[PDB]
């Protein structure tokens, strides 16, 4: 193991808190608070303290995507839409740091208020799920200042981290990046997924990676297929774990 | 910031839990549970969750001592006497791993049961302190299996970590190392300090480092001075923070 490999391995174990193994919130299908290795490994629990809920398999995927882009010379920044406490974005910034990359940015996009209240404009599938109901139960609303604080604890808050606070329908169309190498979508709903595909995906470079964290949710999956059909996108959808998938843009 | 530097920096932040900032036990002069940055920085609190209580200044000192020995070709292993949850030894093993050192071992010596009960054989200063009384209050007794589990969580449990379970007066005289490059003493009492200086210090290589974690405790300081006077040791005692000192063996 080289210094870089050790750092990034430890950074994954730290943002997902395999080190101290915090309890999960009891919500959804999780009936007990105890830390379960297999659940944290696959990002299936709702950590009480950890900085990311995506788990080790999806952290490994993010590493693969960012490293492949760097190795192949795919131009552009990294954007995560839906960041919670910031752990996955912290990890992304750590990857760039490990390779001393000075000319790419990690964009951190969130409401910083949890899921939005349902309105009449919402897709019927989104209305039925009403994700907003879960905000407090899994401690989702996390302020911009809290996320910035978290980056600082790792020594990774600097000007290669830029924040996009607001609802995606508002922030994405005019977000000030020109190109993306990795687009990581983690907003769960048809609405959030369609907002980001519509307004950010056209800036994803050829050879770049589009990661759909929540593909197991029917509303998210519906947005993905509607978008791909509309644009004639046939790039193979590759499964990461029981939740996430990705494709590589050609 | 190279891979190695980033890894060791994160490792220090992780074993001391600057990342998630756990509460302290309320004991001694600490009257409130809150995490206080300045106290964790100087190793002055009693972490409820963190794997080491020595803090960042003493972790930095340990890094300096191990790196200097490696740089200067000082032969031998690393021994810590008094390891608690294992954080400082985990860090030591991480340093060797970062530099791909395959021919040195980290020895992890502890009762794995906390401070010993006082008897009439104890030095009067040890008897007056009666450190045993604090075992539960700071969660000091930590089993070998727990310490091994903690190493595993960082990916650092391998054949270059060897354990010496028992009281120092029993384990040190025949411990199966031949030479030390760094001897880190963290047992607080006159007795533990004198046991280890008596039985381990002769195996410290010239150019090696003797670290006294608890020099601020009068009983510990008494043993250090008695031992140095007896052996005619005059190497400068260099202060680290409000607790620890070290010297380099001529
Ligand atoms: C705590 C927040 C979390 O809530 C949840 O997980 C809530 C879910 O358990 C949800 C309730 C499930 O619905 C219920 O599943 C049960 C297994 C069914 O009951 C059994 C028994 C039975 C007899 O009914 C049988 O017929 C039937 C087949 O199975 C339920 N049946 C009534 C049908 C079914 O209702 C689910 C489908 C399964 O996983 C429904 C579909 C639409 C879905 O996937 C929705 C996801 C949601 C709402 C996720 C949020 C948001 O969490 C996010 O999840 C992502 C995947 C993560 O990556 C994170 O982004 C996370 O964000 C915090
Ligand atoms: C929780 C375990 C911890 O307990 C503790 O810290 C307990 C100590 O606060 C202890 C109580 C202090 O004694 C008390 O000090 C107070 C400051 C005095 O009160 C004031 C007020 C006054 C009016 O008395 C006046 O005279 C004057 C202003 O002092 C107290 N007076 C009553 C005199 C005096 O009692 C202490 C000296 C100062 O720190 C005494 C000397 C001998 C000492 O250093 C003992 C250390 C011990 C026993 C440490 C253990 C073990 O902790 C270890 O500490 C190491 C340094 C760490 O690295 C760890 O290894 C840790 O192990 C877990
Ligand atoms: N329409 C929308 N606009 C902006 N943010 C949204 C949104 N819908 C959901 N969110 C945000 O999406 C996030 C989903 S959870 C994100 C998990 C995170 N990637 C991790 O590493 O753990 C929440 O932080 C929530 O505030
Ligand atoms: N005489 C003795 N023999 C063996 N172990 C002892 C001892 N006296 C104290 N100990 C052990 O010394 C340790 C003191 S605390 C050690 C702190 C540790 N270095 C850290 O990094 O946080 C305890 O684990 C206790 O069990
Ligand atoms: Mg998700
Ligand atoms: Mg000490």
């Amino acid at each position: 193991s080289t210094g870089v490999e050790l750092y990034l391995d430890l950074l994954k174990r730290t943002v997902s808190n395999f080190i101290y193994q915090d309890a999960t919130h009891v919500a959804g299908l999780i009936t007990q608070a105890a830390f379960v290795e297999e659940a944290r490994e696959s990002g299936e629990d709702y950590p009480t303290v950890a900085h990311t809920m995506i788990g080790m398999k999806r952290l490994n995927n993010l590493q693969h995507c960012v490293e492949s882009a760097l190795r192949d010379g795919v131009p552009g920044d990294v954007l995560e839409t839906g960041v919670w406490r910031g752990g996955a974005c912290i990890f992304a910034r750590g990857i760039l740091k490990a390779y001393d990359v000075r000319d790419r940015t990690v964009w951190v996009a969130d409401s910083f208020q949890g899921f939005p209240k349902i309105t009449d404009d919402d897709h019927p599938m989104d209305a039925e799920m009403n994700l907003h109901q879960y905000n407090a139960a899994v401690d989702l609303p996390t302020s911009l200042a809290t996320v910035q604080r978290n980056f600082s604890r790792y020594g990774l808050l600097d000007d290669q981290v830029r924040f996009l606070p607001g609802w995606f329908k508002d922030t994405m169309p005019t977000a000030p990046f020109e190109r993306l190498a990795v687009l990581r979508m983690d907003g769960d709903s048809y609405g959030a997924t369609m907002d980001v595909l519509t307004h950010a995906y056209p800036r994803l470079s050829p050879g770049g990676f589009a990661i759909i964290d929540d593909y197991c949710i029917p509303a998210c999956r519906e947005a993905v297929h509607e978008y791909r059909d509309r644009h004639g996108i046939s790039d193979e959808i590759v499964e990461i774990d029981r939740q996430g998938v990705y494709w590589r843009r050609s």
